[PDB]
């Protein structure tokens, strides 16, 4: 009676879980005291977590809100939700109560399901409860009676919706045309152990957990904990075996300051990926220098198309670089400048904004059909097919080779990067004028503060 | 300096001549004297029409009229304008002028491009006119020069624009990516309907999408394409010695092919041991001629095909072997893997209840990108799901009626707007009830015409 996603069907389950079938008793994750959990037992534990899923009657587009960190526990669940054609909310723990209650009143899903250990208490009784851990799904309070009305689950059936309230919603097909098209471009092999850094509810967590299962390759997820002390994070990447380390800039601020020489110790990591913000080319230079014989990709892109260009950086970096190339859109994404009437930017070195045609584009913002009409628009090249692109507010330009370079918003335009040519100045932040930096107004500080995801707390540096 | 799609990327040219890299020397084409054309030759006369088109300048999205009849020569145009990212648009050579212009001034197409011996005269100075042959592409009137702006061409690009007239008398576009066609191929190929050793008699003219089904269906599992001419489809003689003398195993046509056929040569029909399948959508087979052509072919397995230009097709349904004699109407059957239906009453809230009629609501990888020029049309059709209208997930709104039996099944059941036609003022129900068949180009009623009597 519970619709189950087709294995000819774009859906996370069989993209995620295809090496359960030709490789089960490869690893899928490195935890920790450092075990193993194979493919094969990963897909066990998806399946009783379906069992337990599909008794609740949701009907297919019924949202689960998932409350965890990167775990085998956390994504046998999000696996599990896919196979039903239940879109998953990711939320992180560490998500204030008030927040989380946003979420709940905007999405309105069918069940809540956190961690057995987890904390949270005080979700309304208009939502079902669970909890999970590997002995299985435990409901507290069973979602209300409803009549299932969808039949099949298709590749346009929502996958995720990511919340900040601001709800992307992607499609099973918008996210796998992704991880296909990176795969495509051999970013990682089968015999790679991926140090992911990402909370859950930051689709840059989706985004290696797909990569990694979707690949073959072994999930190295590294706790926030172990991630707050330089010393007690390269431990675990050493004794996990990471061969690649995928965060944010912000994951090696502490490293680099305290830790230099032990991070040069780490001679088993092939990779470091990131994404989410400019890396301060200081500390880029710097981590380069401790780890030459790792590969440094910068990774651009959005969550309305989960990613876009994925570039290596110089090696060396030339150490008069102004600005990192976000380099060349994926195999089958194409990338406009235009300037402010949607006219093409064909002039080398001119910011225009970024309009991407992908084939991992969102299905719309949450029960925003306005804002969605803002950023999901009519292609000003072709206005009469009814072919829609994104609206990036990204603005980019083009070097001599077609290359891209990141330049800001366009809605913060009303400094950062000629205060890094400044000796001793490691990281930079400008806002309106005042100005924060790492050794009108200028106040040097220790450590910039961070979002939950990671990025510089520009609203946290306003308030002082 | 011209875009191609690259190998990665859902495009037609990839996807249709894969059996080159594979096969090379398996036939891709049998045509009339029977002559066969490889997978291989297929590919090189594709690649030179692509050299040919890369020198006209055209950016991605750029438009390229195609006025022609299934031939090898027409798919190796649709092939080359595929790969270049130069979206087609088929015309079928028995459209008139009046129409071609209507066509020219909404779709400003760059190219437009017909066979060597074609006779379509004074096409419009703003568009550029070229002729194809095995001897080549040849340029008559060369587009406009431009500059080209799209870097890197995308499975959501157009692969091809389908021209009719809507429900008014606005024209009617069809806008297909290379993403949404290729999947409906995929689902279709799935579903193992064809071999590679079959060899596929399509009747529809090119500007109808059954036609780019059957090109497509066939090209994409490796089998050969035998494309019918339309002189020889009219005489029932011609065609059953065309059908005979290629070795067609699959017949694919509106139900209409078989009424001259039926009426005037049945046993000759009964001839055709070598037909394994008989494929039909477009409109309601008449049972009586069904039961006929059945019983005639009764070693030939029949599939009812539903769909609309907007999905390509929905659903695929065997005949019952025998038809039960108190069949009401035929099964629609089950939408195909990774396609779904609802049925909405008039509030769009879902119908539970068997036997009773909703609006089909289809859930399809396969969906039109939009009306040409029409984002008003667009917004009425491609509408926010009603069973979650918050995502900005869509739906095709179809404007079928149909009904499920009690195993789920579909049954088709008109029009929500609407041979016995009601021509309106309490409408009068004249039939060919008060008082008591001519063909479109596609080869269905034209209801339109009986409507003037
Ligand atoms: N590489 C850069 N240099 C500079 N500015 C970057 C870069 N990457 C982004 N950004 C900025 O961050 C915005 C986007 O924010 S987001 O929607 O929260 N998503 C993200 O941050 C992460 C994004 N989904 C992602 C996840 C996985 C892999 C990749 Br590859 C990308 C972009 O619009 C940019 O303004
Ligand atoms: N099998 C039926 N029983 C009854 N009524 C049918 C059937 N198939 C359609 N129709 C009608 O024709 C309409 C649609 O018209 S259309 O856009 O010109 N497309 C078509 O005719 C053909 C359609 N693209 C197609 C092409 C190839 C294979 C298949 Br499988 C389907 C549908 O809305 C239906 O009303
Ligand atoms: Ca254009
Ligand atoms: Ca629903």
């Amino acid at each position: 009676r519970a619709a189950r996603a087709r294995e000819s069907v774009d859906n996370l389950y069989w993209f995620m879980l295809a090496a359960a079938n030709s490789a089960p008793d490869t690893p899928a994750f490195v935890t920790r005291g450092v075990r193993t959990l194979s493919y094969r037992e990963l897909r066990t534990r998806v399946d009783d977590f379906a069992a337990a899923l599909a008794e609740l009657g949701l009907d297919v587009d019924d949202r689960v809100v998932l409350e965890a960190n990167v775990t085998p526990d956390a994504v046998a669940m999000l696996l599990a939700c896919s196979l039903l054609g239940l879109p998953f909310i990711p939320v992180s723990p560490e998500t204030p109560s008030g927040r989380l209650r946003s979420i709940l009143d905007t999405a309105e899903p069918a069940l809540f399901a956190q961690a057995e250990d987890g904390g949270r208490a005080d979700v309304p009784a208009t939502v079902g409860t669970a909890r999970f851990g590997a002995g299985g799904l435990r409901v507290e309070r069973a979602p209300r009676a409803r009549v299932r009305h969808r039949r099949e689950i298709v590749g346009t059936d929502t996958a995720y919706i990511i919340f900040t309230p601001k709800g992307v919603v992607m499609s099973h097909r918008s996210v796998v045309s992704l991880y296909r098209a990176i795969l495509e471009q051999g970013l990682i092999t089968p015999e790679d152990r991926i140090a992911t850094t990402s909370p859950l509810q930051f689709d840059f967590a989706l985004f290696d957990i797909g990569l990694a299962l979707g690949t073959g390759a072994a999930l190295v997820p590294v706790p926030r904990e172990e991630l707050n002390w330089p010393r007690r994070f390269l431990a675990f990447l050493g004794d996990t075996g990471a061969t690649q380390v995928h965060g944010v800039p912000s994951i090696w601020r502490p490293v680099l300051r305290h830790e230099p020489e032990l991070l040069a110790g780490l001679d088993r990591v092939r990779g470091i990926l990131f994404t989410g913000e400019d890396f301060p080319l200081p500390e880029l230079r710097h981590l380069q220098g401790l780890l030459p014989h790792a590969r440094i990709v910068n990774g651009y892109g959005a969550t309305e198309s989960m990613a876009c260009s994925f570039t290596e950086v110089p090696r060396p970096i030339p150490s008069d670089l102004e600005r990192l190339s976000i380099g060349f859109p994926l195999p089958g994404f194409d990338v406009s400048l235009l300037d402010e009437h949607g006219r093409p930017v064909e002039e080398i070195g001119v910011a225009g904004q970024i309009h991407l045609r992908a084939p991992s584009m969102f299905s719309g913002y949450w029960d925003d059909p306005e804002a969605t009409a803002r950023v999901l628009v009519s292609d000003p090249l072709d206005p009469r097919s009814g072919r829609t692109v994104l609206r990036s507010g990204d603005l980019a330009y083009r070097g001599e080779d077609g290359e891209l370079y990141f330049a800001g918003r366009v809605d913060a335009q009303v400094v950062e990067r000629r205060l890094l040519e400044f000796p001793g100045i490691s990281a930079a932040v400008a806002l309106l004028l005042h100005a924060f930096v790492v050794v009108a107004n200028i106040v040097a500080v220790d450590d910039i503060p961070l979002t939950v995801n990671g990025k510089v707390d520009r609203a946290d540096l306003a308030t002082r």
